[PDB]
DNA sequence: GACCTTCCCCTTGCTGGAAGGTC
DNA sequence: GACCTTCCAGCAAGGGGAAGGTC
């Protein structure tokens, strides 16, 4: 397969499978006496991962190293498990975070008559005058 | 002031301070016969609202906006609040989107049973192999 | 005109570095 | 020696469109 045959069975752009190519994340495909990339079944897991990995919130490094387990036949689902797992405790610290925000924020608004007045506490709050 | 002095009053460093003066996004400092840029508090004040509005998850073009806000005073209190509650919006898009990570991770853990065995349906699942 | 290739720039929100000019 | 001023370079994670192959 070619390249675009790939993206559209992946979701990937093109752009981005060169991309990871070019990183070392997955595993370059031949080339054809054209130069054109010229994929196997392979690939399209490795990219295929790749991209799921990416879309429950691995990041590119990450999601690489969850490719080099599915390349090593003598893996322990462990050490995936673990991965996992610390991918759910940085979601959670994330979600946290943004809690906090909505908090700060919702007390701002209440506090803001938003009545076409000028005096708004929340630029007064968020700015350290007054 | 000098630079150093309007970083560490506002938890800014030099660099990031430059950088949104050069963005546009607030007003620039009069230098001195030297170039040392020389704030007064109102830079202070644009400056700090900037930060306090990027902890609280507005971006920069958004941080902008409100400090243009801050610096018209037949503002209505009102087209604040409207930004703020967006953000809020937003913010909760975003919480959903993770919690859907978060699910979609915990149920692939569940399954695996970690073990120093070699399958791993997380791998297995991520790629559509099987 | 339909893809294929490499080339480097645009982004967002900064942070670090190295030259040079003050303090 | 530690301030400041400028620009060079780059992190994620690719996108945009050049300039060319070649079927
Ligand atoms: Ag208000
Ligand atoms: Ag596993």
């Amino acid at each position: 397969m070619n390249i675009s045959d790939v993206a559209k069975i992946t979701g990937l752009t093109s752009k981005a499978i060169r991309f990871y190519e070019e990183k070392g994340l997955v595993t370059p495909p031949m080339r054809s006496e054209n130069g054109y990339r010229t994929y196997t079944q392979q690939h399209l897991n490795e990219l295929t991962l790749l991209r799921q990995a990416r879309q429950v919130g691995f990041n590119l490094e990450e999601s690489g190293e969850l490719v080099n387990l599915f390349n090593d036949p003598q893996r322990h689902s462990a050490d995936v498990k673990r991965r996992t797992l610390e991918k759910v405790a940085e979601i959670e610290r994330h979600i946290e975070e943004l809690q906090s925000m909505r908090d700060q924020l919702l007390a701002l608004a209440n506090a803001c008559p938003g009545d076409d007045s000028a005096d708004c506490p929340i630029i007064e709050n968020l700015s350290g005058c007054c």
